[PDB]
């Protein structure tokens, strides 16, 4: 048996687990989008091509580092790699570009005569933190400059301060004027320009600084597809990001990175304001106790699934693959369970940005996601997504759930959907069919943005518009058929579901046909 | 808040029951078919016209009584009453004609007119039973004739003989070559030609007698829509009726009447052989202990529902309405519960054949069914019907379950289906939408046979066949749209689901559209 | 709200996830067993006392390395540490000792001279594998010795050979009688005595070698509690381990390590023969594809849960904590998901055997387990465990399921169970209450082995048997009460469930009492 067919049919979740079978191969199609952070290890056109071949759907540019020039040259490379495959439109893969905001980071200064090395702090040793910009590049084991000028208002005597992915912790002992004396609660090698966290501090930095607006305006000029907004704390932060993109940026997706207590606490208003969510587990597990992160992850994934908005699970998914050709058993399990929880995308960071095995990392994500997608208990998931979704009068929403139901009923090879803006296809994605959603569009950005949604295999029609609209609709369906055939999603005799609108509109999807693939 | 909608959203059946509301009005549409037995109280064109106006769908002719000439006239009156409404294609109701077989009945003879009226059978009195035809019409307290010639072979001293809906019982005290001396165990008033039951005696009467053959052939000739075959004990019994119905009877639905121990015991084969089932409770409740009838009733309804085959609940649903303009509380509950169990149609016998309130009984059935249909727990029923149904490759099957799903999602006004044979619509009905299924057909037989399925409101198109097939389709669609508007099923506000096919075949339904009503 | 109680009351698993709350504190009790591998980092009496305080339940001795003398000292220290708390019976924790077998391992030899230390294998380089004992302690980048004398009988040209947690890979270019020539495909640096894997080779080493025989007998004289048997392929393997243990080691629990393809395939036979299972992910994810491991883990946990037999999740759970004081986000997730899957115990290897932060690794496991236990969807799990158990039994199984039900109904502080051999506490565990199960016993081996079962907090009663049974019962019950109170599991006003035999006996635990705590 294939596709965990035996397990799919169990009357209990327990029995479903018992029936999971190592020797049952998955379907060819992989549903979960893969986002990769591009940096010095993956920036070259040639490796970028392999990455796309290995499965990369979205290139993330981390604006916490680098320069406009650097990132512009990265974007150009992504676009050369991507376009190198346009000669064959049946096999061309759209690739989205995402701008990841710096936001309200606190960084440390430079280490003495930098970067001549690093320092060592020791448990019990004491440290003065100064705001005095004299020490800006004079940081050693005795004094450390930070760039957050209001730090003294916000912390108190006993406050913990984490430095560098939270591996070092200090505790404020002597407070003071515009400086802090602390005892190293937890020591280690301290380098230059490291991140600082102040869990439970009322930190007043904005989500959107002047420098964030300049980055965002750059993203609009660079025609990126999406924005990952860092440290969003309330809806009004999301609205600032969107408004500031202006009319030219109107269709860029806003993804809120939830990465602090207030973000989780205000999750619902943030979700309502956003196009989607990223569970930014890195900062999230320093900001709140690490034992609690999986709770926040499952919470957010549930709510985004319940709302039909994309959710990305991020950070350290395969961390050890920075240095090694295989992941840890923890990492393999982490990716799989993110898929099983319901994440639309999984993300790689250091493992593609800077590691020695970017290509192996991407493949691993692809390989795990597709085993995990077969392992999903669709029986319970579909039922629960139905129950929990409201009665509406939008005919697209009605056609979408109807098509997903039909697809389960006939076990079809795909759901094919024509879409101008993405929406019809996103509506189908919401109900989590097992079959891949082939979204045919002419809008290239629609194609790129479709990767945010579980299940949507976007396809960019290049053919000119027919003047008989009915014939144009057909050209597109047949196009989707050739792609599925060429990719192995289905064969000549199989059946598929095709969603179509009644007029050439723009939001009129309302027709579902069950057809054999020619 | 209308149609038990608060109840419909409950997560448990118990909470659903708690939320049932006496002030929440149902939809206009009524989904359960009403079968009325036609005889002396209901036979004239005038009263037949009121019966249709009242919700009658099927006219049953019971061939345990009358001559062919009598029945020909009844059918002709039904047709006249039905056709009287043809002058307005929108408000016309097809009416089906059903032929109910005598089968292997045992009955007593005629009481001596004197004119005593009825004979008084007294507990402990002796009563001779004879087979001598000279006594056929000379029945009284001392001598009772019976038309089952073998009776003496199949009972023994001490056997029990039941007479008249099982109200009178006799014990065999003495056995003879062509007579029986019995003692009255259960006394009462005995009238003429009463039903006799011998539970657990080994009755050897053929399933299809010469008289039945005659009646079946006349039904073919007369072009009846369906036959209710009495005392079906096994699949081969059904085969005889089908044989005897032959090619000209190709399309007559055979409905097997389950009314003895064997019929229940062999139920699965009879169900696979038949086009439908009738739970024939009158005899059933004499052939098995009466406290067990509800168990038989609910297993047959359950299995027919699981098989997607029409089942009919019959007999004493509103018995007391034979004499009274309003039913007993047990009668109102009985009708409601039959619908609630999933019966496709409910039936009236004496209440329309001979009663003083034929029209009130029909109205009462229409009123209770519509109330009960609003109280069904569809969340659970729809979920269980899906689980239990197999994955097929039949595009029409996929389409049907997709349309029902869409119908719940947008609270649809109706599911409009174009069908020639009826199948496409039968396939929607087996998934039990709440919304009426308006089947548009040009085939008149198909429109009459549709009444056998819960929720199909057949509609007969009379319009000329347009030149262009796509415009002919659209015409049938606009037809159904007008009829639902005319009758208050829905307004320009609403949405309806339209099912359609890709070619003027004859089994190619593969298209569902979700459409705001123009 | 506490304890994710709001999430507990959800109608769907999806809504359950939606309600998972970062600010909802868990209970004090932690149910999942913690197994720690003792090694150079953890072996001192002083470190071991802190491990017990931080949460260690089972000390694991890995007989893949070390001499018997070494292990006997580790064992003696574990007992010195454990017994140093026996002076307060209220706070004493039984600590089990487990022996983890070497089994049919394949290892490389020692590097160097002259090496020095590591040796860099280069992608594309050629490496000769030899079997000549002259090279046993002379390995380098050209020449590698292995201790598997039949390797040559059993790989082929183009077979893959993996070295050191599958991080280095070699392809066989040329075979030969007692050597192999190979090409490095995944390079890296190769240390001494690394594990070798031949996936898809029929490796023919015995289940129980002479060394294993000697190790198991040593296990018997040291009085260990359990044996983790490596590389169990089939039931006769478990039977061989049982024969060595013999009559004298009768009560020692055998936990079969599933770590190769044949073990997964013959899982059901192995589980029937075993006392529990370890999912040994390290070797397993090299033997089968790493993407597949999560599937095997979940199938094994499900089937062990359904059988009521202990299951352990092992290997790389908090790996990065060997060198760092906080785990990665993948690591935190992996631990939570293992507990959410249904695992009875979790395990630490290098992180407590050799790393810089053994105490923090224990604490973290303790913290996550307890967080994950509050997040379980008990409403579904209990329903499923009851449905998959037989409606048969056996008053003892009925009482235990009745106890677990009462325990939810009143948010019991604990279920107190009196047991000689553990069995009755085992029975309660298999139904997965959320409340801790305080198992009171006078048998010290029973108390130590109890840690194999989720939720069983063993408590060793040292008082002599009282003159009246009823006072003997109350003594032990009251002792459970005091331990619960001292540990913060519950207080004076709370209710606990107490399970007991009817007669002074042992098993036949058929009595349940719901009692307030004094
Ligand atoms: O998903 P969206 O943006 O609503 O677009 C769906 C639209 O695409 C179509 O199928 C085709 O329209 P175009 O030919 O204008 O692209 C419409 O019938 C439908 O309204
Ligand atoms: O339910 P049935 O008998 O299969 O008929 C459904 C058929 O009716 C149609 O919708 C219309 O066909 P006609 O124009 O032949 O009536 C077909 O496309 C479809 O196959
Ligand atoms: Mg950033
Ligand atoms: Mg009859
Ligand atoms: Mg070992």
């Amino acid at each position: 048996q294939t596709q965990q067919l035996h397990a799919a049919m169990a009357d209990t979740f327990l029995e479903h687990m018992c029936r999971l079978d190592i020797d049952s191969p998955p379907i060819t199609a992989r549903n979960t989008g893969i986002i990769c952070t591009i940096g010095p290890a993956s920036r070259s056109v040639e490796t970028l091509k392999e990455m796309i071949k290995s499965g990369m759907n979205v290139a993330r540019l981390n604006f916490s580092h680098g320069t406009h020039e650097y990132h512009a040259e990265t974007i150009k490379n992504v676009r050369t790699a991507t376009e190198s495959f346009a000669s064959d439109p049946i096999l061309y893969r759209p690739v989205a570009v995402a701008l990841d905001t710096k936001g309200p980071e606190i960084r440390t200064g430079l280490i003495k005569g930098s970067g001549t090395a690093e320092v060592e702090l020791k448990k019990g040793a004491t440290l003065k933190i100064t705001l005095d910009n004299a020490y800006m590049e004079k940081c050693d084991e005795n004094i450390l400059w930070l760039d957050y000028k209001n730090i003294c208002k916000v912390v108190e005597v006993g406050s913990k301060i984490y430095v560098d992915d939270g591996l070092i912790s200090l505790q404020v002992k002597q407070k003071g004027a515009d400086f802090l004396v602390t005892e190293v609660e937890n020591g280690g090698s301290l380098g230059s320009k490291k991140g600082v966290n102040l869990p439970g501090a009322a930190v007043d930095l904005p989500a959107v600084s002047e420098k964030d607006i300049q980055d965002l305006k750059f993203g609009v000029e660079q025609d990126v597809d999406m924005v990952f907004a860092s440290f969003i704390r309330k809806a009004s932060d999301v609205h600032e990001v969107r408004k500031v993109l202006g009319e030219k940026g109107k269709n860029i997706k806003i993804i809120s990175k939830i990465e602090n207590h207030e973000g989780v606490r205000r999750f619902d208003e943030i979700l309502e304001a956003s196009d989607g969510i990223m569970v930014a587990r890195g900062d999230l597990g320093i900001e709140i106790p690490a034992e609690k992160v999986f709770l926040a992850q499952k919470m957010m994934i549930g709510r985004c699934n319940r709302a039909g908005k994309p959710v990305i699970c991020a950070t350290q998914m395969l961390e050890s693959m920075i240095k090694k050709p295989r992941p840890t058993r923890a990492e393999g399990s982490d990716v799989a369970n993110a898929v099983l929880d319901g994440a639309d995308c999984i993300m790689l960071s250091g493992e593609t940005a800077k590691g020695d095995y970017p290509l192996e990392a991407v493949r691993m994500q692809h390989l795990i996601a597709r085993e995990a997608e077969a392992a999903i208990y669709y029986l319970q998931l579909f039922e629960e997504l139905r129950r929990l979704a409201p009665i509406t009068s939008d005919p697209t929403e009605a056609t979408a759930v109807g098509a997903v139901e039909a697809s389960f009923k006939c076990c079809s090879g795909a759901i094919i959907v024509l879409t101008k803006s993405g929406r019809s296809a996103h509506q189908v994605a919401r109900y989590r069919p097992r079959a891949p959603i082939i979204a045919v569009t002419r809008n290239p950005q629609t194609a790129r943005q479709a990767h945010l949604y579980r299940g949507i295999f976007p396809v960019l029609c290049k053919d000119p518009v027919q003047e008989a609209w009915a014939e144009d609709v057909d050209l597109r369906v047949n196009f989707a058929m050739n792609v599925g055939k060429a990719r192995g999603f289905f064969k000549k005799g199989d059946v598929v579901i095709v969603l179509t609108g009644w007029r050439p509109g723009s939001g009129f999807t309302n027709t579902m046909r069950v057809v054999p693939v020619p």
